[PDB]
């Protein structure tokens, strides 16, 4: 049974019958820049993290697995670049320089094992709004995607400087702030954009690249005002490769008994159409629009452009953070799993790195791909190896083996990119998920999709994550104060209108406040105990102040003598600038009697009655508080214990209390002892203090 | 004494014991029927809240109020119109318009507001505020007399555009606005607009010309613009303009401490603008000097003009700004003001009244404000004891704008840059507060500075946007790294504190106590789950894979047949691919099995487990205050492996509102069951040492 014997504390008998321990800006400085061998070997092999994992390699059990997952992840990699290598208005040539030289550096300079680290559609849409923002921003057939070719490069290469940088000031936490509805948001509507932005292919149109604000629906419009001029086969292709992609998909998500190594239909069925296209000529036959004519070799590296380094200083931002992000994302599942120490600062350092290199070598930035990231881990990729199997499959298809990928129709890459989208766009079955769940995250949600489709894929970000530290302060606006009174005469204390056997004791009104009291609710906390209390103790000290006034005149003029308060047998309303003397605090010592303005009081003088002499203010919940509430603290306390009330705080704990203390919160008239252990040993002093 | 013979209870317990209340009504889909219920009484009473020029009318003191309202409706009438044609400088405009921004508003307020001790007009805040929104709009429209026009009728649709703002925020009842804008976040942009008012009243005081800058870094290029052309200057209005700074300081001052045998405050502002008047008539300034006297008042109003379309879409961002503003403003201005005197002014109602005047004035050519606090102040020291004193300035301001126009004609215009310069010592006395700050609470410190900053670099409204998001941002930052501790007993009682704080520390075999001192959300769950596991000693989801990989393999060895069950009798590494690692993470169940092996004693022979000494732990969530879905499918995760690993999980310090929240979570099921929320943290330790013997 719950038995307790202990004395009654008030968190100064506390302190004084139990000793304390040591609690001890060179502090920090000393240790920083201790400089030590091991320290330096320690650091050295965290920032080359290729020297952690080479030593130590299984082959004769890893070797194997990494080369088919190797092979599996480079042929999707092939695959997947020179298809989200369209999102961007570029050739795709390019797009399998972005799938090689990231995983080349992350294989050097990443931790996580289980990443292909390229491109993917939503950092590709991100460097393509980008791009098309520097193009239109940048003062004065084949003269066009050179320069979108170049913009590209540099946003690519600012994007990485800011990733390197973020990692190099070990500001890792930054994937902390998008937490997962907004995320899950938007995810959705990245998936959307996506879903928009593939019609231009799917229909073989020509549409002008639209930048920021309203960038779907403008994008809609430039699409839908010429369905009279699209391409009834390549229609009809892609419609055929996207119904068959789905029915493979789910036969494969379902029949999951006896069947290994599960088919690639997006290799296979581009081997067919690529054969088809060299066998009935859809480009003589029919007028397609086929991937051109891939040049053998890299290109030499350009330096980046200075002119679109000032201009789209604002969207490198997001396409860092949203590359940064997707990488922690994806990679923290397979982290989890295998359980190996992930470190956020090298990851954005690795990215960072790639980043630089692609974007030097003419590519665009990204990062790991959720799709490139499971297919590589499902294939049975032990480690990066098969990254690097994945990049050195993308070089030999640069280099040798382009002619038989040249005939593409380049429209079913779009519907393949949009053939695995069920899963991406699965997420909208949250909504109502999240209604019944918080209301809050909903809320959130919605906003996030709202401002990801209308902002466009960039601000519309920033806009959601702002919006998403206001719901923080949506949630503690309005704290739902209530009263606490006693249960069962003992040590327990709920909520006044929830329980049929609630005691209160005499004039002692206790008030707890279940959320942290900062700035912007500290006036709803006091209107709240105000409500609570019943008076204001403000207007209480006032009118006690007026009377003593009125009082201290009339014993001067003559009319009452003090020995009591015998009376022997002119409103007077004070002006401004001398009203504020009526918050002094009420002193007597002149007058020889102590009048409590509770039992009576001399003649045509009238006071309100009070009923209170304590009050127990509940903090266990007060998680902080800043200037603004210490001071909103300070003085409601002050006229309390004015008006001859007394005020107890309970549920604190020694680190807030050492924090109040360099508030200037304590003084002659807030003192220190009043603080307590828990609201049952204040109502006890309470009642040993009043008898 | 602290005596307590209660039995313990476990939160599941404790409903059975004592009955529960009602709690029979919702609060989203039932919250009609109390809104639209017309009623005569409620009619009555929405129509005196929206008209409360009938709620104080009537009750009227003539006898003991008209003299000190005349009064202190002359002193702020003067002090107004001294104003208005000074503020109107800071928006390139003419001045005679200032004095229109000083009337409407006053009238408009006389019927529609609350607080009856402001005197609503311009004030250079929301002044510079309207000037660089009013810059932008010039410099964004598509194509000496030809310029202050369309600059006075951007200005007047700006101002129309804010008012409307202000309108629908007052309609849609959100007055709950000003409550984002922390005292420290108030306290840096008023030192940086007090920054921005020295550095825009340097044109004025050296008589120059200047291009209208506009947005971002707004003062330096002013500065540049400045001090590219010193040798420009007047020397005369520069003497002038100094010599009058000087003596108003000290005259101020005089007045700040010498208030001892001093009857009425002296009226140093309005003497010297009469003196400068007087003296400018005399030595002719405009004829043995070049001067840039305020130009001839034209007497009477100018005709209505409707809003500007085109600028309305261009500034309509500013204009949030200028709202916004003007409205906090007014809000913390008339606040002293409704602490004092107790009267229960009403937000909404200030926001539609001001609103309402800022139709009025921008449709009337004016431009948009809000009460001074100069003028608020003045107002109140000089006896307004009612809205009848603006009523007195206002009036005051018609009679200076229709008949005396050439008295105040001659004004050297300068010496209005030097007397806004003059009173702005109190106003930037507020630089001494980052030291104050940086010992108080080193987070209010770093919201002054990055505020200060952000107003500074960004401008006016983008810097109180910035502000505003940083400020929220805070609110993370103080809750992004918890200082997550381990709690254990006291003197063998009631009482758990901190680990690493007394020397009495008592902590209980295989029990440990851990407490998360901040709201647990989507910031800082994976935080906590670290510190969580760092406090606990071991990772439980490793503990799992490895428990279950050693039962595969104990498995595999009785497939084989090596070892017996009856016990373990045993005589005499199989690596797992992916896509099946999964099944390490699947519950424990040795039901195959007839023992009970509980991975502690011992283990068949070449099988090892790291050995583990929890078999409880208690999770204080007093000081948690909140979870959304991501904290709370974290907690899912952590208690299900935890209760998994087979050591048992409990929460203490939890209301029954929190009880409920949680209930809606998809939160409880077979696993994590609903028995392990417990009342404190004292009885939770009785019932598991109960439990265990
Ligand atoms: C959920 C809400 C509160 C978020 C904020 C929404 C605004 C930032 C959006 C909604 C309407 C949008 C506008 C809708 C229409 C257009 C027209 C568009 O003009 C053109 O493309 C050319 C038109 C022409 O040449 O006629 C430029 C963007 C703009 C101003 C959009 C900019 C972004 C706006 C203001
Ligand atoms: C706020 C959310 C919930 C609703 C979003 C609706 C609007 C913000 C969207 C829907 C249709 C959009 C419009 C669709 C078509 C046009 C025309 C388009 O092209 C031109 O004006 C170019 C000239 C030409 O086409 O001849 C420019 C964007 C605009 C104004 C779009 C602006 C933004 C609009 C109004
Ligand atoms: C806290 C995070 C968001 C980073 C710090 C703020 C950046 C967003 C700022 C700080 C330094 C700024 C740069 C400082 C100097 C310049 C040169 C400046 O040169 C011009 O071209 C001037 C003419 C013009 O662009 O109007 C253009 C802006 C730019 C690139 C600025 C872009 C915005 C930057 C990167
Ligand atoms: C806030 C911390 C954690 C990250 C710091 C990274 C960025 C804020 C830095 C890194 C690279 C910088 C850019 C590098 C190069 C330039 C080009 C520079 O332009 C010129 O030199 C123009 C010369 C001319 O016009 O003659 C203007 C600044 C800018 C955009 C810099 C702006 C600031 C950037 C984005
Ligand atoms: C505390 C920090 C993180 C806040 C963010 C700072 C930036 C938003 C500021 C800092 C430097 C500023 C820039 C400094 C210089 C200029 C040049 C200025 O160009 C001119 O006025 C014309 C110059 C010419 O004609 O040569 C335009 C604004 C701009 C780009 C400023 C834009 C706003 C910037 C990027
Ligand atoms: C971030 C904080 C802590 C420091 C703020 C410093 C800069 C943001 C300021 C200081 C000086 C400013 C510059 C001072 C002078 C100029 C020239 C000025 O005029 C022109 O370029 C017009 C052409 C001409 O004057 O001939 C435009 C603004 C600019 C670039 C200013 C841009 C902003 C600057 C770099
Ligand atoms: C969010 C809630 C609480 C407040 C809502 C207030 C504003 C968002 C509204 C009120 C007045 C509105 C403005 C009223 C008039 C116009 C002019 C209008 O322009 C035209 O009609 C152009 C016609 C043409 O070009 O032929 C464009 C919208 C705009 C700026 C409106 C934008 C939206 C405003 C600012
Ligand atoms: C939540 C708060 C901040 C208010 C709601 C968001 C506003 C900031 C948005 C919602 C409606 C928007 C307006 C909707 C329609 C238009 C017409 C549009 O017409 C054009 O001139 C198009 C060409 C162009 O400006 O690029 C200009 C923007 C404007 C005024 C928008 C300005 C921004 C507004 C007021
Ligand atoms: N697994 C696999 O091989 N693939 C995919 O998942 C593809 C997608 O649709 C993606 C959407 C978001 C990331 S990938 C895809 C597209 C092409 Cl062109 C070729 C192969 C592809
Ligand atoms: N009290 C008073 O009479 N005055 C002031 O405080 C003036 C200011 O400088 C203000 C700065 C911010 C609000 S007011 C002022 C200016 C003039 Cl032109 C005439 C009188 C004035």
């Amino acid at each position: 049974q719950y038995i307790v014997a202990r004395p009654v504390y008030s968190t100064n008998a506390f302190e004084e019958n139990h000793k304390k321990t040591g609690r001890h800006f060179l502090d920090h400085l000393k240790v920083c820049c201790s400089c030590s061998p091991q320290k330096a070997k320690r650091i050295v092999l965290s920032l080359f993290p290729i020297a952690s994992w080479l030593p130590a390699y299984r082959l004769k059990e890893w070797l194997l697995s990494d080369i088919v997952s190797g092979i599996s992840t480079g042929i999707v990699a092939v695959l997947q670049g020179l298809a989200f290598a369209l999102l961007v208005d570029i050739p795709p040539v390019y797009g399998l320089y972005a799938s090689f030289f990231p995983a080349i550096i992350y294989l050097f300079f990443g931790t996580s094992r289980h990443i292909s680290v390229g491109p993917f559609p939503i950092l590709s849409m991100m460097v393509g709004l980008a791009v098309s923002g520097a193009v239109s921003k940048a003062v004065p057939l084949l003269d066009d995607e050179r320069v979108r070719v170049a913009a590209a490069a540099s946003v690519t290469v600012l994007s990485g400087i800011i990733q390197l940088a973020f990692g190099i000031l070990r500001i890792g936490f930054v994937v902390i702030y998008l937490s997962e509805s907004l995320i899950s948001g938007f995810t959705t509507a990245a998936a959307v954009h996506v879903l928009v932005s593939q019609l231009k292919f799917i229909f073989q149109l020509t549409v002008p690249s639209h930048t920021d604000p309203v960038s779907i629906f403008k994008v809609l419009y430039s699409v839908f005002s010429q369905i009279e001029k699209t391409n009834i086969a390549d229609l009809v292709t892609a419609l055929i490769v996207l119904l068959v992609v789905s029915i493979v998909k789910e036969i494969n998500q379902r029949f999951k008994d006896k069947l290994p190594v599960p088919i690639p239909i997006e290799f296979i069925m581009t081997v067919i159409a690529a054969g088809v296209s060299y066998g009935c000529d859809f480009k003589n036959r029919f007028k397609v629009a086929v991937v051109g004519d891939m040049n053998p070799g890299f290109q030499p590296p350009i330096t980046p452009d200075v002119e679109t380094f000032q201009n789209t200083v604002g969207d490198c931002f997001g396409i860092a953070m949203v590359a940064f992000a997707v990488a922690f994302s994806v990679a923290s599942v397979y982290s989890l799993k295998y359980d190996y120490p992930l470190d956020g600062n090298q990851e954005l350092i690795a990215l960072g790195l790639g980043n630089i290199v692609c974007g030097v070598f003419r590519g665009f930035a990204g990062s790991t791909a959720l799709s490139r990231s499971a297919v590589q881990e499902s294939t049975g990729g032990k480690t990066q190896i098969a990254g690097l199997i994945g990049a050195i499959i993308v070089l030999i298809v640069v280099l040798a083996i382009g002619f038989l990928l040249a005939p593409l129709q380049k429209s079913v890459l779009a519907a393949l990119a949009l053939g695995n989208l069920k899963g991406m766009l699965m997420q909208f079955a949250e909504i109502g998920r999240l209604w019944r769940k918080d209301k809050y995250d909903c809320l959130i949600w919605i906003m996030t999709f709202i401002f990801t489709i209308v902002l466009g894929l960039g601000l519309g970000l920033a806009a959601s994550v702002a919006f998403q530290l206001l719901t923080i302060v949506f949630r503690t606006q309005f704290p739902k104060c209530s009263t606490l009174a006693n249960i069962g005469r003992t040590n327990i204390y709920k909520n006044k209108k929830d329980y049929y056997d609630m005691y209160e004791p005499e004039g002692v009104k206790i008030f707890r406040c279940p959320s942290p009291i900062y700035f912007a609710n500290i006036g709803f906390f006091r209107r709240k105990l105000i409500d609570a209390v019943g008076f204001s103790p403000l207007r209480i000290l006032r009118k006690r102040n007026k009377a003593l006034r009125k009082i201290r005149k009339l014993q001067k003029q003559g009319l009452l003598q003090v020995t009591g308060f015998i009376c022997t047998v002119s409103d007077e309303e004070l002006d401004n600038n001398q009203i504020e003397v009526l918050d002094q605090p009420i002193n007597t010592t002149d007058l020889p009697f102590h009048i409590d303005w509770n039992d009576d009081l001399p003649l045509n003088i009238e006071v309100p009655k009070i009923s209170l002499h304590s009050l127990i203010l509940d903090f266990s919940a007060v998680s902080f508080l800043d200037v603004s509430s210490v001071r909103g603290l300070k003085s409601i306390l002050q006229e309390f214990i004015r008006i001859k009330v007394d005020v107890y705080i309970v549920g604190t704990d020694d680190d807030f209390i050492e924090k109040l203390n360099r508030y200037e919160f304590f003084d002659g008239e807030v003192k220190s002892s009043i603080f307590f252990l828990t609201i049952h040993d204040a109502v006890l002093h309470i009642l040993m203090k009043k008898d």
